[PDB]
């Protein structure tokens, strides 16, 4: 009686970032991933009869450690039957939905928190700091002019962000803009909203919100956004007052995010003697590293 | 057999609460179902070696029992050929629609009646009480000045219920709002809430006129909102004058209602020599329970 | 010979009500159809065995008889050949178009005349009274001021009709609006009311000028619309002054109307010895009935 | 060897000027390519009355010599595994990309440098002087009308360039315009100048922003655009302050630029005893020549 499919199948069905981030697995026993940053690999053309310049440049190697473990614990009493269907099916779906929500929430936490990433001088040539463009939209607006004013401001902010991120040599084909529900409702232009090509693959065919082709790139409404408080993955993922206002984020598929899965989903059943219950728990090991912070475009909206 | 298929097919297509509640079935001879009030638990993190916070289990078991049988009595006369395909199929559609209507009516009655659970007196930190937010809308003589006041009042009550229910840790996406016919008509008379939501999610699954994307969640026009003081399911579903004033329900699609069917749609025809008729009837056994009444916000329109 | 085929294929192509009403046939050589309205309620809930369910005797039925025969008389002189001089076919389309015009005219006649319907004999709560809407459109003079004022009146009348129908539990999926030519022409001069969801730029499968989406339902312009005060079907279809003013009708394609054809299109050649003109005539027996006058909206425009 | 394949394919995928300039190759040991600037062999008439004019006037012949080697010296430490496919493929992608921007940058720098080319002696009839167009763009005004003024000036400059190319017998179809990122961003502010290019989402086989067929020809946004500085190819490509202001170019895709590859992409590995690193570098020899500098027109935006 393995319900892991119920947890797993919805996880692929709901986790947006299964194709929007690089999927990696730690092979060593230690839960640490060594990934290169590629500080500089510029072209040298001194080979023209003059002595070549032997000056090298090093590349930093960022380290991500998989410390926190995320789990769901379910106390199932002795008289209650867990191997029975329906109850097992619905409970696994809830666990999978919660896990996918936390996955997306952690990824958004990384993206918005990586907006003030001052690039070190050791790697400035081929890198840049993150961009934190702001916007001023009046959410509590009912007049027709006020509704248009918010939409044009949002469009201007998105245009400035996409232009800036284009200047950093990122192709337009691999581009996604994620917006909050309120921002998605606020924007009015819907230029031939996409269905399933936002990320391509298979995942969940035309399940997510309509991907309006705003400014030539898909815009997807992600409900899993940070409001406040902390995050289960650790204190490093705590939402601040300023980080809560950042909703619309633009980034790249393959050069903005990397995820390491130290241990996949594992479901365990262990009898409890002190308390009469066959408690059921499922856990997983993963950590998200936000590689290349220069390829992220977040917008910090202001009410008034 | 053809008549039974016609009833079932129409019932599946029209019952808007068939996907808005958990469908369960009693397997034992005892026609009662024991269901746990709590659905699932949140994610936690051990964070390597750190003293785990022990959270005691705070659950509740709900016993829902089917009591009454729901049936339609169709007095077919002797001369009329009851086995006529034109008559049989047409007969099945109407009483199947009536079954769908009473099904939705019973679910909405449970949702309204569970507007004040005042907690089980020993689970306050986990389960809260009901929601009875109020709104005074001058429906009579809307004209062109008071119509704005009614629309904004409905909108503010709606988003107040939304934020209050989000405060109880419920995802925004899994929220569905149902309104009465007059409430929906008043909402569509909005002179300032213009939204381009008529196209997307026009029907809430098969036909329902849904004003989707209202404050981030769909708002579905429901014609099953009652005004009388009786219901076929028994005295437990009777409606008071105050309960009739309630005309709008906001709740969750996975942890707010449970439906159990003791007996499926069984149809039979028997000869009735007393009334000189060949009567045909179909009956079913089901009962609806309101699991977690704390995840449903109901606003009462006092009008005046 | 081949004249029957020509007059037939044109009839289906032009008569829009072949799909807008139930097709019936008196297969008993009795020239009468015994079709019964449906008034079965959901009075159920046997509950305890001690309590007993009352026996209902609520029965009702209607009968429609094909009184008159619809025929077209075509005098053909002796000199003019008609066996197949590419001429009987040409007369075929004209006769078929006239038959379709009379068919649609009779359907609109019944729809308009059933707008009051008073109340049924037993005053069934399920069967409400017919719907009549009073409107005032200044079609006489439109000095760039009443052109948009009249369009507002048409839109609010259509909204009142759609709201009243929705209150009476008719799905939005199956509901069509037929409008007179002059009102339709007045409608397109102010085309922001239309949803611009044309796509096919046609009717609901027909070939008439139709705003395929207006207020959620198609609005088709029917050229064959009651204007005179006499109809071939008999005195039951005569038009009063008030009945002619009603220019727009809303109903459902599956419940509002039923048509029955006692005898199909029959064409015979008659050699009229007198007048020296052998004639060819086509006749057909049919009659229409408004099964559900409650599920129909009729709006009357009263000058300015 | 896998790194060689990955580096080559990315260069083909990204290098814009592969199809925008004829690809030649030196076969002789000496790394010089002979390019003939053929003169105008005009038509003459052998009229019987007059005598011929035997004047075999010669033409001018240009010589292009390559004397610079470009490479990517990538230092790899001993502990790291250079043969790991995950790490090796990322080497190929980045190196191929960087080669692509260097190649396009060299082509653009020589195109800009050719704007001051003066036709030599004995070649005035066929060959003409290079085309340079002045334009005043504010690049700072945000008064709507002021934003349009810059777009209008850019449109006039582009039209003048098109006229100059047409007057010199250059077909319209074989003509491409490349613009800087800021100029392209300025153009999208006013979409009136742009033309509908839904069919051609990406132009010139370039996934970069080029969905604008302005004045009947594509206008691609070239990210790899030169600025004030130097180039690895040599001192001949040192962009001056004045040359950095030329943000727009317009040229033919078949008779404006010639590139010759003396050495293909060859990669070797040095076991560098010094620094305890295994430096990996791929090097190639190529040179670009501006045949027919009279088929390229540039716009030197200045002031504000």
């Amino acid at each position: 009686e393995v319900y892991q499919n119920e947890v797993d199948t919805r996880f692929q069905y709901q986790a947006m970032f299964l194709g929007l981030s690089s999927q990696r697995s730690v092979a060593d026993r230690s839960n640490t991933y060594r990934i290169d940053r590629l500080n500089t690999s510029s072209v040298k053309g001194r080979t023209s009869g003059v002595a070549l310049e032997p000056t090298p440049v090093r590349n930093d190697k960022m380290l991500i450690v998989v410390d926190t473990v995320l789990y769901i614990r379910n106390p199932i009493d002795y008289q209650d039957d867990w191997t029975a269907p329906d109850f097992l099916t619905e409970m696994g779906q809830n666990n999978g939905s919660e896990f996918a929500e936390v996955f997306d929430q952690a990824h958004l936490i990384q993206l918005i928190k990586g907006r003030s990433w001052v690039a070190p001088a050791h790697l400035k040539p081929a890198f840049s700091d993150g961009i934190e463009i702001e916007a001023t939209i009046d959410s509590d607006v009912t007049t027709q002019a006020g509704m248009e004013a918010n939409a044009i401001a949002i469009n201007q902010a998105h245009k400035a962000g996409i232009d800036e991120l284009i200047k950093r040599k990122v192709p337009l084909n691999d581009m996604i803009t994620l917006v909050s529900t309120e921002i998605y409702s606020l924007l009015l232009e819907h230029p031939k909203l996409f269905n399933k090509d936002w990320g391509d693959a298979n995942a969940n065919g035309y399940k997510e919100r309509r991907a309006v082709l705003m400014n030539g790139i898909p815009v997807v409404e992600c409900t899993e956004f940070p409001d406040a408080g902390t995050h289960p993955l650790g204190s490093a993922y705590t939402v601040t007052a300023d980080d809560a206002k950042c909703r619309m984020v633009t980034f790249s598929k393959s050069r903005t995010l990397v995820t390491v899965e130290a241990k996949p989903f594992t479901s365990r059943i262990w009898d409890d003697e002190q308390n009469f219950a066959n408690v059921l728990d499922c856990y997983a090991m993963y950590q998200v590293g936000e590689r290349r912070p220069d390829t992220a475009a977040v917008v910090k909206f202001n009410e008034a």
